[PDB]
C-alpha cells in the first residue's frame, strides 16, 4: 500500500533562481515607486553575464545596475574565486514597453475590479494536511535542505561551501482515503558547489552531520535511507558559469514539488495582472481554505482565463476522495466565498507590495503567512 | 458527476516556442555531425535579437547563424512588417563548453549503457485512453487548432495571419471509475496575430468557420459554448517584439496540458544524457505501454535521478483506479520490463537521431509514431 514520491528544491545561488530573484528584485523596484507598474522582467543568466530583457510600463525611475547587482551581492557571488562577482558582472538591458495592443486590451480605460486577464493560460492550486503548512513533506525538507546549506555558508562554520545546490528528497508515504501519509525518507540527493581545497569525504561527513541531520527528522531516518551527497564527485565551477540560467525554469520548484499539477506559467518578474502569478496564488489560498476549513485533506483547485476577460473561465475541485462532499458542492462552495478576477484578487492579496523577491526562492507556497497562506474562513 | 478540464498550446511563431524551436534545431545540427554532442542550449528571443546561451561540448562545426535564421525562416518571420526577420534579426552566440566538472562526473570513462544522469530530477509519463495517441482531448485540440492556423497562414488562404498564436480549449468530461470521457467542449480562446488591415469581425468569423469547425469535432460543440475569438481585440504587434520568448517556458504545453504531473525539466536543446528529456520520453513510454497493453486506461509514471548515477532513485506507478492489478503489481511489471538507465534509453529510443526540432512544436507526445510512442509489448 505504500509508493514513493520525489521532489527537489535548488539554492538561492542556482543559476535558474538568481534570475527569478532578480526579475522579482525589478517588480519590486518598480512597485516601490509606482504601485500599477506593467512588469514581464525576464532574467538571463551566463558567466559574467546577466541580462534583463521583457516589458515594462512604469512611472518609477530604477537603476537596472544597482538592482541586479543587490540582488547578486545578497545571494552570496561577491568574487572570481566563486565563479561570479556582483561587482564586476556584466549587466545588459533590453527591456521596451509593454505592447499598446496588449495593452488596450487588458487594462487601459478599464475600471480596476474590471481589468481583464494580463494573457490565457491555466493554474492550479494544491494543499495537503499531511504537513501543517499544508505542503508536501517532500519538497518542504527539500527547501529546507537549501535553506540549511545557505545559513550554514553565511555563519561561517561550512566556508567551503558556495551559493548553487540542489536537494532532491523522496520519502515513502502510506495511502489514506486520498490522503497521504509520509512514512520514512527513502533516499536524499544533495549537490553544492564548494571551494577548490575542501576533499569530498569532509563535505559527505558535513552534509549529513550538519545539514541533513540538522533538517531531517531522526525517525524518518533509518539504516536503509540511500544518501547521494555530492555523487558527481567534485562541483567546483558553479552558478552561471557552470550552467545557464533563466527566469521561470523552476515553475515546480517553486509550487508543489511535482504534486498536484502544474499550468505551466512563471511566477518571477511579472505583476498581479498576469494572472500566471496572481491566479495560482489565489487558486493555492482557495486549496488551502479548504483543507484548513475542514472541508477536505487534500485538494487541486484549477482555474483559466482568456486575456482581456476578467472572470475565469473554468473552475474545477479535485478532491482525491477526501472530503464527503462532493466535488461539485465544493465548487459551489468556492464560487460562493472566492472572486478570482484580476482586480479582485489584487485587493485581496494585497498583490501591489514590493514582497516578491522574498517569494522566489525556497517556494511561493507554505512559508512567511503571505495573503495566500492565510486561510479564509468560508461561508456555507 | 461531470467536471471541467482546460489545457492550452501555443503556435510555432509563439516566441517562447521559437526558443524551443531552434534550441532544438542546434541541437540537431550537432547530433547530425557528431553523435555524442553534448549539448545545454538556452535560447532566448526579443525585439530583434536571438541569443544563444548555455553549453555545448562536440566535434561538430556549426554555422549558428545559419541554423538560427533557417528555423525562423521555417516558422515564417521574414519580413519586418511582420515584427521579426530572420534575414536582419541579431544572433548573438554565448556558448561555452560543458562544465568539466559536470563531464568527469556524468559520462567521461564511462562505458555507455552505465553513464550517469546528466543531472538530478524527477520527470513524469502519462497516458489515457481517452484518444487513440493516448494522450489528453484538451491538449489534442489546443494543438491542432494552432496547427490548422499554420496550415491556412502557409496555403495563403487566411493571409492577415502571423505565425504567432495561442489556443485554450476546455472540455466537460464525465468520471468513469478513474477513467475520463469527453463529453463537450466547453469554451475555446483562440488568439493570432495579424495584419494591420483585416477587421475583427472578419477574423472571429474566420476563426469559427475554417478553423474551428475544420478541427474540432461538431458532436463536441452546441450552443452553449463559449468563444472567445481574438478577445483581446488587436494583436498586430507579436511575435518576439510583443512578449520575450525563452527556451523551457512551455513544459506543460510540451507535455500533457495539466493533465498528470511534470517534474519541472524542459526538453528543448538538451541531449539524451539530460534525463529531463530522455526520461521524460521513457517515462511516457512506459506509461503509453500501460495503456496499449490494456493493464489501465489512465496511468500516471514518475521517476527520479541523481547527478552521476545511472539508475533511477524511484519509480512509481500511479492508476487512478483504472486497473484490475495494484499499484505495486504495475509496478513490478514496469520493473521487469524496462532498463531506465539513460544509457539504456538512448538505445531502445535511438536518442542519438536528429529528429528533435521535429518534436519542438505541438508537443513532444501523441504524434508521429516516435520510438517512445510504440507500445512495448509487455510479459508479465
Ligand atoms: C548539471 S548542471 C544543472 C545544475 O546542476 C548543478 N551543477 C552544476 N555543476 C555541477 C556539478 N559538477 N556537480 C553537481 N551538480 C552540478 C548546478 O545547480 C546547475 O545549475
Ligand atoms: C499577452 S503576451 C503573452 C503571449 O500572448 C500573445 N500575445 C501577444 N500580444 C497579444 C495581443 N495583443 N493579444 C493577444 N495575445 C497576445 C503572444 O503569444 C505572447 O507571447
Ligand atoms: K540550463
Ligand atoms: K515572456
Ligand atoms: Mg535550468
Ligand atoms: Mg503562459
Ligand atoms: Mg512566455
Ligand atoms: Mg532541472
Ligand atoms: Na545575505
Ligand atoms: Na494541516
Ligand atoms: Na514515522
Ligand atoms: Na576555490
Ligand atoms: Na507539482
Ligand atoms: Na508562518
Ligand atoms: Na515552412
Ligand atoms: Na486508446
Ligand atoms: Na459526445
Ligand atoms: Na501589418
Ligand atoms: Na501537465
Ligand atoms: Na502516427
Amino acid at each position: 500500500g505504500t509508493f514513493l514520491f520525489t521532489s527537489e528544491s535548488v539554492g538561492e545561488g542556482h543559476p535558474d533562481k538568481i534570475c527569478d530573484q532578480i526579475s522579482d528584485a525589478v517588480l519590486d523596484a518598480h512597485l516601490q515607486q509606482d504601485p500599477d507598474a506593467k512588469v514581464a522582467c525576464e532574467t538571463v543568466a551566463k558567466t559574467g553575464m546577466i541580462l534583463l530583457a521583457g516589458e515594462i510600463t512604469s512611472r518609477a525611475a530604477v537603476d537596472y545596475q544597482k538592482v541586479v547587482r543587490e540582488a547578486v551581492k545578497h545571494i552570496g557571488y561577491d568574487d572570481s574565486s566563486k565563479g561570479f562577482d556582483y561587482k564586476t558582472c556584466n549587466v545588459l538591458v533590453a527591456l521596451e514597453q509593454q505592447s499598446p495592443d496588449i495593452a488596450q486590451g487588458v487594462h487601459l480605460d478599464r475600471n480596476e475590479e474590471d481589468i481583464g486577464a494580463g494573457d490565457q493560460g491555466l493554474m492550479f492550486g494544491y494543499a495537503t494536511d499531511e504537513t501543517e503548512e499544508c505542503m508536501p513533506l517532500t519538497i518542504v525538507l527539500a527547501h529546507k535542505l537549501n535553506a540549511k546549506l545557505a545559513e550554514l555558508r553565511r555563519n561561517g562554520t561550512l566556508p567551503w561551501l558556495r551559493p548553487d545546490s540542489k536537494t532532491q528528497v523522496t520519502v515513502q508515504y502510506m495511502q489514506d482515503r486520498g490522503a497521504v501519509l509520509p512514512i520514512r525518507v527513502h533516499t536524499i540527493v544533495i549537490s553544492v558547489q564548494h571551494d577548490e581545497e575542501v576533499c569530498l569525504d569532509e563535505m559527505r561527513d558535513a552534509l549529513k552531520e550538519k545539514v541533513i541531520k540538522a533538517v531531517v527528522p531522526a525517525k524518518y531516518l533509518d539504516e536503509d535511507t540511500i544518501y547521494h551527497l555530492q555523487p558527481s564527485g567534485r562541483f567546483v565551477i558553479g552558478g552561471p558559469q557552470g550552467d545557464a540560467g533563466l527566469t521561470g525554469r523552476k515553475i515546480i520548484v517553486d509550487t508543489y514539488g511535482g504534486w498536484g499539477a502544474h499550468g505551466g506559467g512563471a511566477f518571477s518578474g511579472k505583476d498581479y495582472t498576469k494572472v500566471d502569478r496572481s491566479a495560482a496564488y489565489a487558486a493555492r489560498w482557495v486549496a488551502k481554505s479548504l483543507v484548513k476549513g475542514g472541508l477536505c485533506r487534500r485538494v487541486l483547485v484549477q482555474v483559466s482565463y482568456a486575456i482581456g476577460v476578467s472572470h475565469p473561465l473554468s473552475i474545477s475541485i479535485f478532491h482525491y476522495g477526501t472530503s464527503q462532499k462532493s466535488e461539485r458542492e465544493l465548487l459551489e462552495i468556492v464560487k460562493k466565498n472566492f472572486d478570482l478576477r484580476p482586480g479582485v484578487i489584487v485587493r485581496d492579496l494585497d498583490l501591489k507590495k514590493p514582497i516578491y523577491q522574498r517569494t522566489a526562492a525556497y517556494g511561493h507556497f507554505g512559508r512567511d503567512s503571505f495573503p495566500w497562506e492565510v486561510p479564509k474562513k468560508l461561508k456555507y
